[PDB]
């Protein structure tokens, strides 16, 4: 398991909860320098606990499937919250088993539906680290509006921070201010799985991609990502969804 205290929290340790984060995913290979997500684990082991506490030191634990990075469900006090979605149910059969309640938010956990329960999309909500607290907060007492928005600052400052070191980056500028997130950093979140799936096949292809994936770069324009020795394969991608999982 893993930890993450925002009192006394600066970009260093959120640096190292991070680095943490991407360490507990499990993997047996590489595939270009970047680690290649199983595609499968049975059983309890295919969640790994994020112990969260927010500036007063209140406390949720984030379960997270350690083959797509993907937040199943979390605990807040005695009580335990799943997404409405088969994955998600079925790692409530394994995680939080001693909550004295399991409640199943009324929405999956995808950003398309999360942005729709919020009532307003990702390009519009803050993150950084004070919108993690207040994310932490939030989740501490059930109300359901309100996490479809926690849960989307909550995402993109833990599983998309520990996929993209771009994103990691944004979410440390943001240690003290939030601000909404950069155009570049909702157009990795959106590429992830193609990302992945092309820097695979690449591999057989002389670091080509079979398809370019278009993004945005850091200073809002689209840019055209067609090999491996692109900065975004070799510095910022950290890693990778198996495509048997695309
Ligand atoms: C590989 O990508 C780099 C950076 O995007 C680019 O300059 C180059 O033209 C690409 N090479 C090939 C063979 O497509
Ligand atoms: O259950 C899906 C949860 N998942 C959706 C991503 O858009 C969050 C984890 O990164």
């Amino acid at each position: 398991d893993v930890s993450f205290r925002l009192s006394g929290a600066d970009p260093s340790s959120y640096g190292m909860f991070i680095k943490d984060l991407r360490n507990a995913l499990p993997h047996t290979e590489k595939v270009y320098n970047i680690p290649l997500l199983l595609p499968s684990v049975s059983g309890a082991g295919r969640y790994l606990l994020m112990h969260l506490f927010n500036y007063d030191g209140n406390t949720i634990t984030v379960a997270v499937d350690v083959t797509n990075v993907y937040i199943m469900g979390y605990l807040a006090l005695t009580t335990s919250y799943f997404f409405n979605e088969p994955a998600a149910d079925l790692a409530s059969q394994y995680v939080f088993r001693s909550a004295r309640r399991k409640i199943t938010l009324p929405y999956s956990g995808n950003y398309e539906r999360l942005q729709i329960a919020a009532g307003k999309p990702r390009e519009k909500i803050p993150i950084g680290l004070p919108a993690l607290d207040t994310a932490i907060s939030t989740l501490l007492h059930y109300d359901s509006t309100a996490a479809a928005g926690a849960l989307l600052v909550l995402i993109q400052t833990t599983a998309e921070a520990a996929r993209f070191k771009y994103i990691e980056q944004q979410i440390q500028e943001r240690a003290y201010r939030d601000e909404v997130p950069s155009s570049a950093t909702i157009s990795l979140e959106n590429s992830w799985s193609g990302l992945s799936k092309q820097i695979q096949l690449a591999q057989g292809n002389n670091g080509v991609f079979r398809t370019p994936t278009v993004l945005v770069d850091s200073k809002g324009n689209r840019v055209q990502i067609t090999n491996v020795t692109s900065n975004v394969v070799t510095s910022n991608i950290q890693l990778l969804l198996n495509t048997k999982n695309i």
